[PDB]
């Protein structure tokens, strides 16, 4: 009847998927690939059914005909009466973060500094801040704005990979998967925290989830929120408490996508799966938790309360919203219809 194949990106996701697999009695199973881009291709081929993606990849996948099915939903303050699965999604704040101790650094003095990005093509780590930088500079030359960076998915021998560290052994430098030490929200933030870089483009939640004891990770257990500052677009710096007033943009939530002809089936199984291994699930911290991976954000972001139904039966353009879609288009003109494969 119903069996779903999930696409895991890199070996750590693979491992988490295998566990979910064994726990679901094989109701879910796993395919693995090296990059999100490849995973998308497996789905198009029909060798994989689904994966959860950042909005920048939702855009890629969309041109290829894939569709959003369920969105990530994190703890809400407003919109409280509704059960999470039917609660509207809020979106996340894309911020630029720096060290307080690095005085005098503002949005207007980023040129020639060192940067930490979650990965090329992602929303908070790339699309927003690079689009803004392309716009106010007039130049499509974004590889030349920062002196060095860690930008996973960029050419390993270019300046945009210069700060990436690879794995344990120094292998896989700048691969866009968790093998790369400075990959994703948590890796970019760690890139700033270790003073490898001057600024990190991550979301508001990351700063909080890795400071003041929220993470027992050794590179973080000792970090304090007051030690960081957010760069606002008007040239000022604020405490990380002012995010709602000092952000680069509001990002659409990460969401699960699948081929359109598989959407109904994918939706059904996952709804059941969260009942079982979700935030309050039947089995959930006893045997297995779909939304926990030790601050690593494997398959899903760790702050996910549930996957929510969409309503309005959104196309991918509707889901990301016209504002966001026009920034990608304009940025994409730098390096308008097709499917990237
Ligand atoms: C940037 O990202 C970071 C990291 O993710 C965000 O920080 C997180 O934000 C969330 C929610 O926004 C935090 O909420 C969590 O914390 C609580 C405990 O840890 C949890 O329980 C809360 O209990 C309450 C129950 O509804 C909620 O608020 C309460 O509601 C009343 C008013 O809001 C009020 O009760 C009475 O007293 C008032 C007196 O002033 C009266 O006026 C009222 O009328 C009423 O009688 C209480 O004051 C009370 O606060 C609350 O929302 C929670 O439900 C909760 O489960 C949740 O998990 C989360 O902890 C936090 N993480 C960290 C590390 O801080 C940050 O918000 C982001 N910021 C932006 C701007 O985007
Ligand atoms: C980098 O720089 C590029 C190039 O300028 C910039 O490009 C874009 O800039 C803006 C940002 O979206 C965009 O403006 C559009 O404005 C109107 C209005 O869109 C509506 O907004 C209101 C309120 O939300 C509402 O009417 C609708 O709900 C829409 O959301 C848009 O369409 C108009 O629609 C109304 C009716 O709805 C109509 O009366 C008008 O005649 C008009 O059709 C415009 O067409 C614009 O699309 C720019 O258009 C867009 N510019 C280009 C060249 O594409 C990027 O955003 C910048 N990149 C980054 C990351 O910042
Ligand atoms: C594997 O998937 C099936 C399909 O939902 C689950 O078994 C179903 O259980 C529900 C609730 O009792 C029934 O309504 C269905 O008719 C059952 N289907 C069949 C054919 O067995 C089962 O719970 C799933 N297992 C796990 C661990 O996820
Ligand atoms: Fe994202
Ligand atoms: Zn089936
Ligand atoms: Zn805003
Ligand atoms: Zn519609």
């Amino acid at each position: 009847y119903t069996r779903v194949v999930w696409c895991a990106v890199g070996p750590e996701e693979q491992k988490k998927c295998q566990q979910w697999s064994q726990q679901s009695g094989q109701n879910v199973t796993c395919a693995t690939a090296s990059t999100t881009d490849d995973c998308i291709v497996l789905v198009l081929k029909g060798e994989a059914d689904a994966l959860n993606l950042d909005g920048g990849y939702i855009y890629t996948a969309g041109k290829c005909g894939l569709v959003p099915v369920l969105a990530e939903n994190r703890k809400s303050s407003k919109h409280s009466s509704l059960d999470c699965v039917l609660r509207p999604t809020e979106g996340y704040l894309a911020v630029a973060v720096v060290k307080k101790a690095n005085e005098g650094l503002t949005w207007n003095s980023l040129k020639d500094k060192k940067s930490c990005h979650t990965a090329v093509d992602r929303t908070a780590g790339w699309n927003i801040p690079m689009g803004l930088i392309v716009n106010q500079t007039g130049s499509c030359a974004f590889d030349e704005f920062f002196s060095q960076s860690c930008a996973p998915g960029a050419d390993p021998k270019s300046r945009l990979c210069a700060l990436c560290a690879g794995d344990d052994q120094g292998l896989d430098k700048c691969v866009p998967n968790s093998k790369e030490k400075y990959y994703g929200y948590t890796g970019a933030f760690r890139c700033l925290a270790e003073d490898v870089g001057d600024v990190a483009f991550v979301k508001n939640d990351t700063v909080w989830e890795n400071t003041n004891g929220e993470s027992t990770a050794d590179w973080a257990k000792n970090l304090k929120r007051e030690d960081f500052r957010l760069l606002c677009l008007d040239g000022t710096r604020k405490p990380v408490t002012e995010a709602q007033s000092c952000h680069l943009a509001v990002a659409p939530n990460h969401a699960v996508v699948s081929r359109s002809d598989r959407a109904a089936h994918v939706e059904q199984v996952l709804l059941h799966q969260q009942a079982l291994f979700g935030k309050n699930g039947k089995n959930c911290p006893d045997k297995f938790c779909l939304f926990k991976s030790e601050t690593k954000n494997l398959l899903f972001n760790d702050n996910t309360e549930c996957l929510a139904k969409l309503g309005g039966r959104p196309t991918y353009e509707e889901y990301l919203g016209t504002e966001y879609v026009t920034a990608i288009a304009n940025l994409k003109k730098c390096s308008l219809e097709a499917c990237a494969f």
